[PDB]
C-alpha cells in the first residue's frame, strides 16, 4: 500500500528476491516488473517469478509502458541496462535505487549527473548489517586502532574470483581512514613461506574460498591479552534486497540527491 | 618515569600482573608494593613477584610507610581491604584506582563519598576491549536492534559460579536501555524442553562453562539473511591490569570526581 | 538415469529440494511426484514446483497410478502418510528412504517390520556433514572425553520450539556412550544465577535461538590450555535433500533390511 | 612418586612450564633441572623457576653429576644441545622425550640412530588436541574429502615468521594423504587480485598473524548446504608441556624405538 516500485532484472537472481522483499515489505506496492525483450518473458510476474502469489503485476519489456505503474525504480541489472532506466527515470521525475555494480568512471559520473533531477540511492552493498559494520569499525579504531594489530578475514563460495572482496576492501578503507592513514601504504595480501615478523601498522587481509557461503566478514583488533573482532554473516541475498526495498521506501517525499545506505539508516548522526 | 603507583594484593593473581603491567607502562613508575602483614610478605617485591627484574622496590605492609612513595593507588583485592586503603587515601588526597568487586551498598557508598576529596576510577571491568564493544553494542541496537532477535553467548572456565557472567548481564542491560526497555522485562536464561516459539523482543543469554576459558563474550543480532556478532575474548586477565594502569596514569592531573573507563577511553563523546 | 524415484509431499518445504536434489544428482531419474489429493495439486510437476525445468513428470496423487514409474519412493511428509506409502511399498516391493520424523512406538514398529520384505533407510538426520561429525565426536571422546569438559552448543531459527535441537541430544549420547556413560546421569542444559562450580563428569548444552539459523552444532572438548571444538553448519536444507538421494542411490542392489547414515556413509568400517 | 625426569632448558619459555606440568601430574617426580653453564643458573630450581614450591631439587650444569636422578630425559631446547644430551642418554640407557626443533637431516638421523639403545618420543607438535584433529582430519576426508572444498585458516601472534604454521602444514599433508594426493599438486596458499574461480581439487591455506594468540588451526570441508569445521585451539604452551610430560610417563617400562603422538595416545588403532 503505498509507493510502487518497478524491479528491473525481474528473472535474475537478484530481482526475484527483489520481487519477494517487495510484497513483505509494508509501505511499498509492487507497480512493475521488467525484464528485457527476448527472454521468455518468464510468466507476466506474480509468485511466478519471485515463488510468491500471483499478483496481476505482470512482467514487461517497455519503460514507457509503465511509467504510470510505478514510482521508484529499483535495478540490480548491468551496468549498460542501468543507464538508459537511468535516462528514462531521469527524464521523467522517477528515483533509482541502484545496485548494479561494475560502472567505468564514464557511468558514475552520469548517475550523479542524474542526481540533480532525481533522487537516487546507489550502493555498493545494500546489506543492513554491513552497513552498520563498516560505522562500528571506525569508531572502534577511533580508540584500539592504533597500538592493536587488525587483520580482516572474508570467506565466500567457490565462484567469487576477486580477492579480498569488495566488502573486505571498504571494511579496510574504512579503518585505515579512521586511522588516517592509506590504506594502501599499509596493506598486506598475502602471506607465504619466511614472512619474518608481522609489521606493526599494516592490515592483513585472509581469504578463505569454499562452497557455497554467501558472504561473511570479520574485522579483527588484537592486543595482548584481549581481541575484539566484529563479523557479519549473509546467510542469503535477501540480506540486500531488503535494504534496497528499505531505501525505495525511504526515498519517499526526496526530490533529488545522490544518497547511500549511511543516509538511509542515518548512520551519520550515529 | 612518571605518576608512582601502588599496587595492594601483590602477591594476589590481580597484583603480580599488575607489577608486570605497571613496569613496562611508560609514564608510569611503581612506588610500593604492598601485602598484607602475616603472609611470607613474598620477598620484599621485584620481578620477585611480578616473575619481573628486582626494583629496589620492596613489598611492605604498611599504609603510613609508603605515603610518600606513590601517588596513585590501585586496588583489586577485598571490599574489607579496600575501604581501609579508602580512608587512607581519602585523608592524603592520594587517587584510586578500584577493581575490586562486590561491595554492598554501603561499601559503593563511601567511594562515591571518597569521591569529592580524591579522584577515583570505579570499574567493574577494567578491559579495554570490554568497554568498547559494551559503547559499540548500544550504537548497534540503536539501528538494528528492534527486528533483530538479540543473544549473547559467554564462556568462562569452570570454576566461574554465577551463570550468566556479569558482563554478559552487562551487555545485556546495555542493550535494553538502547531499545529504551527493561532488561528485567525481556531476559530468557534458559531453555530447556518444548519451549515452544523464541519470543519477539526477548534477550536470549547462553553460557557455556569450560576448561581456563578466561572469558568469551558474543553478542549477536540475527535478522532474516544476515547476523551481526561483537564478540570480545579475553586470552589473560593482563587485559585488566593494562587497563588499570591506563587509567592511574589518566587520573595525572585529576583532583577529584568519580569515574570509569568511558571516562578513561573518552567513550563519551565516541 | 538409473533408478527413478518418487517425491511424496511434492509442493512441501522438503520435496522440492528434494525435486532439485534428485535431477542434480546423477545415476537417479524422477519418476514420480506425489501429494495428496485435494491440494491445488500444484501443476503437474516440474520446475513447476522445484523451480527446476518442467520435466514430463507431473505430480500425482494415486500411489498405484505411478507404481511403475518408480524404483524408490522417499518420504518427508507426515507419520500418518507414511504409514500408508509405507503398506504400499511394502505390498509391492518398493524401498524406501524415510526422514519423516515423530513415529510413536508403534510407528516406529510397523517400519521395521516393513523392513524385511524391502530394503529402508530410516534416518532423523539425513545430513552426511552430521553424520560424520557424530562418528568424530566418539572417536574424540575416547581419547580426550574422560578429562576434559565437554560442553554442545547448538543455534536455530526463532521458530524451533524444543531446546536444546535433537541433533545436539545426538550429539550428547553419542559422546556420553563414548565415555561409557549415561547421557541422563549427566547432562546439564540450564545455567541460571548461583550455580557454584562446574561438576566434573557433565555435559552441559548452550542453546540459541534467533533468526533464519537453518541449524549449527558445535561440540567442545575443554582442558587446560588447549580446546578441540567440532562444528557442523547447515546452510540450507538441501543438505538433507542431498543425503535422502545419495542414499536412495544407495539402496540400489538392496532387497531388504532397515538401515541408516552410518550403513550408507559406510561409518561402520570408518 | 614415579619416573624422575630430568628437564634441560630450565630457565626457557618451555622448561619452566615443563616444571609446573611434570610436579602437577601424578605418578612422575622431578629428579633434574638442568640449565646450562653461565647463566645465572636462576637459583637451584624449585617454584624457584616454575613459579611453583621450592623442590630439594636444584638446577644443574652437569649431566654425569645428575645421571642417577632421573629416568627420562625431557628437551625442548636447541638442535645442538639436544645433540649432546642424546649422546649421554644414549650411553647410559636414559629415555629422551624431544621436542626441540629444527634439525638438519644429519640431526634426525642421529636421533633415529639413537632410537635402537634407547626409547625416544620425538614430536614436533606435543599437544594432544592437535594429535587428535590430525588423526580426526584423516577419517573425515575419507568420506566427505573428494567433493568438498577443503581450506585451512591459522592464527598466530605478531612475531611467528613462518606462513603458514607447520601445524597448518602437517593438516594439509593429512588430508590430501588421504585424499591420497600430493600435497604439493594441490596447495595455494595466497589468493590477491583477480584469481578467477576457485579450482575444484586445491587446498586454500589462509593465515591470520595477530597479538599474542599462541595457535589456533580450523580445518573446513565446505559442500553446499553444509560446513564440517574441526578447530584446535591453544590457549598456553602447557598444552605441550602436559603431553611432553605424558609421553614421558607412557615411556615407562619401555626399552628402544622411535615413537610420536600416535604412540603415545594410541591414534593407531583409533
Ligand atoms: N549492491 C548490492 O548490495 C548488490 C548485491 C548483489 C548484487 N548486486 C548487483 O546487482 C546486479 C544483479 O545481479 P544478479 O545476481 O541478479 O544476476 P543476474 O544475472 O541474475 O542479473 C541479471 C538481470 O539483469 C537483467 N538485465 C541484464 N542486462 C540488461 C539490459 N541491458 N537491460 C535490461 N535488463 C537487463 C537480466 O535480464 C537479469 O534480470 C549486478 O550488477 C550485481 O553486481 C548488488
Ligand atoms: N574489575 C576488574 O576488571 C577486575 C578484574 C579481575 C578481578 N577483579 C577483582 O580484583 C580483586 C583481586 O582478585 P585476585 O584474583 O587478585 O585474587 P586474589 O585472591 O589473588 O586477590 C587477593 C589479594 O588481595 C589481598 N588482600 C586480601 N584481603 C586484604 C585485606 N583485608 N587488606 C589488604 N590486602 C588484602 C590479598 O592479600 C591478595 O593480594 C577481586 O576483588 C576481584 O573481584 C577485578
Ligand atoms: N530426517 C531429516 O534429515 C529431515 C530433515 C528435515 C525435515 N524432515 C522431516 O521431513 C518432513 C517434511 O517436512 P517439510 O518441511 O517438507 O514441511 P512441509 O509442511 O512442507 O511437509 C509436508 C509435506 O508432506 C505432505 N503430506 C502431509 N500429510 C500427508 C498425507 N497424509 N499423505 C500424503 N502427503 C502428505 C504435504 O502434502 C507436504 O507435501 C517432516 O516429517 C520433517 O519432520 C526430516
Ligand atoms: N614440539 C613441541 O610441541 C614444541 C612446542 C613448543 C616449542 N618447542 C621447541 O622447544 C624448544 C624450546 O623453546 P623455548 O620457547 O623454551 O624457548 P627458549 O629460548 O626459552 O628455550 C631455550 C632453552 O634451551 C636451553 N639451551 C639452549 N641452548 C642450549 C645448549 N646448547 N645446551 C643446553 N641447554 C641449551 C636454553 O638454555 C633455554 O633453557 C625449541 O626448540 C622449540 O622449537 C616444541
Amino acid at each position: 500500500a503505498n509507493i510502487r516500485v518497478a524491479i528491473a532484472g525481474a528473472g535474475g537472481r537478484m530481482g526475484r528476491q527483489l520481487i519477494q522483499a517487495a510484497l513483505a515489505l509494508e509501505g511499498v506496492q509492487l507497480g512493475a516488473a521488467l525484464e528485457r525483450e527476448g527472454s521468455s518473458l518468464l510468466g507476466s510476474d506474480a509468485g511466478e517469478l519471485a515463488g510468491a502469489g500471483k499478483t496481476g503485476v505482470t512482467v514487461q519489456s517497455s519503460l514507457d509502458a509503465v511509467k504510470d505503474d510505478f514510482d521508484v525504480f529499483i535495478d540490480f541489472t548491468r551496468p549498460e541496462g542501468t543507464l538508459n532506466h537511468l535516462a528514462f527515470c531521469r527524464q521523467h521525475g522517477k528515483g533509482m535505487v541502484i545496485g548494479t555494480t561494475g560502472f567505468d568512471e564514464a557511468g558514475k559520473q552520469a548517475i550523479r549527473d542524474a542526481a540533480a533531477d532525481i533522487a537516487i540511492v546507489f550502493a555498493a552493498n545494500f546489506s543492513v548489517g554491513v552497513n552498520v559494520m563498516l560505522k562500528l569499525l571506525e569508531k572502534a579504531a577511533k580508540v584500539m586502532g592504533d597500538y592493536t594489530d587488525i587483520e580482516i578475514i572474508e570467506a565466500h563460495h567457490r565462484h567469487k574470483v576477486d580477492a579480498p572482496s569488495g566488502t573486505a576492501l571498504a571494511m579496510g578503507e574504512a579503518i585505515a581512514h579512521a586511522l588516517d592513514k592509506d590504506l594502501k601504504d599499509c596493506a598486506v595480501y598475502s602471506r607465504e613461506g619466511h614472512t619474518g615478523e608481522r609489521v606493526p601498522g599494516t592490515i592483513g587481509f585472509a581469504t578463505v574460498r569454499a562452497g557455497d557461503i554467501v558472504g561473511e566478514h570479520t574485522a579483527m583488533f588484537a592486543d595482548i591479552g584481549e581481541r575484539l573482532e566484529i563479523t557479519h554473516k549473509a546467510s542469503s541475498r535477501m540480506t540486500f534486497a531488503n535494504g534496497a526495498v528499505r531505501s525505495a521506501l525511504w526515498l519517499s517525499g526526496k526530490e533529488s540527491g545522490l544518497f547511500d545506505m549511511r543516509d538511509v539508516l542515518d548512520l551519520n548522526n550515529l
